């Protein structure tokens, strides 16, 4: 069938490629502008294939849909919109335009974790199960009826990147293809999302990913891994903002106290720079180990080398 892809990133690129190779006519690709030496991966791939590529900075202005962008969208005549990681607000005029409406990939077990940082909050809350949902867009925020869903186990030391790469990305592409297949054969369902279990969490930016040290080590570990790599959990250390990556909870080594004491403002207790990384303490006195640190200038550095 005729499909418009509205999204961005590698995931968008992969969904576009698999849908095209399934035999679907991609009539248009709607993604983000270059910024600015960098073209979005979905834009690159579609352009290679001679598919119309649109780079709208925005779809609406002062709450109202922008007519130019809506008409340009409608010109390609999609019978279905597919939205893999759309970071822009898409007007319901576009959403409802095609024959089959629009479907959206969302990396949580809806109705849990509605909102654009679902993966982060899956880990921040320490969920044991995670996964993705493909759902039909309605006017709400990730509230639309479910087409399909897929589950995976969350690992104790999963960060955003690892759960994404192990399951959410590759199984997500497969799930998007299967969903379009179900729509094409005419048997895709619409399961109204249940009320119970529904949550929303805020979008994770640098501005709101600052570490609260007054928590158990397990909560701090979850916060750090739940923002690793993006946007990066951070705290102040000796004057400057430092991001923490590659966390794991520890057991019983004592501690080995062979490490070098590192004062961290607000921390329950001074940290330890050890040969294996930065040992941090929660308010329960329990430890986590951070592998890497990054400073204001994106300079990444192993935790073990803070002083060295």
């Amino acid at each position: 069938m005729k499909i418009a892809v509205i999204g961005q990133s590698l995931f968008g690129q992969e969904v576009y490629k698999e849908l095209k190779n399934e035999g679907h006519m991609i009539v248009g690709v709607f993604t983000i502008p270059d910024k600015d030496g960098k073209v979005d991966p979905l834009a690159i791939e579609a352009e290679k294939d001679g598919v119309p590529v649109f780079k709208f900075p925005r779809w609406r202005l002062k709450g109202k849909a922008i007519t130019e962008v809506v008409d340009q969208y409608k010109a390609v005549g999609a019978e279905l919109n597919v939205l893999p990681f759309c970071s822009q607000f898409i007007p319901m005029e576009v959403i409802d335009h095609p024959k089959h409406g629009s479907i959206i990939y969302h990396p949580s077990l809806l109705p849990r974790h509605r909102g654009a940082s679902a993966i982060n909050w899956t880990l921040i809350h320490g969920d044991k199960k995670g996964g993705f949902t493909v759902f039909w867009a309605d006017d709400g925020l990730d509230t639309g009826p479910i087409l399909l869903q897929r589950e995976c186990d969350v690992e104790p030391n999963d960060n955003v990147n690892s759960i994404y790469k192990r399951f959410l990305f590759p199984e997500g592409v497969k799930g998007m293809v299967e969903a379009v297949r179900l729509i094409a054969t005419g048997k895709a369902p619409r399961i109204k999302q249940p009320e119970e279990g529904a949550t929303y969490e805020c979008i994770q930016k640098k501005e709101n990913s600052k570490i609260d040290w007054n928590q158990p080590a397990e909560a701090i570990h979850n916060w750090i891994r739940g923002n690793d790599r993006v946007p990066g959990a951070w705290a102040e250390i000796d004057g400057k903002s430092v991001s923490f990556y590659g966390s794991t909870l520890l057991e019983n080594d004592h501690f080995s106290s062979n490490g070098q004491p590192l004062e961290i403002p607000g921390a329950s207790r001074a940290a330890l720079v050890t040969k294996n990384g930065l040992v941090l303490f929660g308010n329960d006195g329990k430890m986590l180990l951070v592998k890497n640190l990054q400073f204001e200038d994106g300079k990444m550095i192993p935790g073990s080398q803070y002083f060295k």
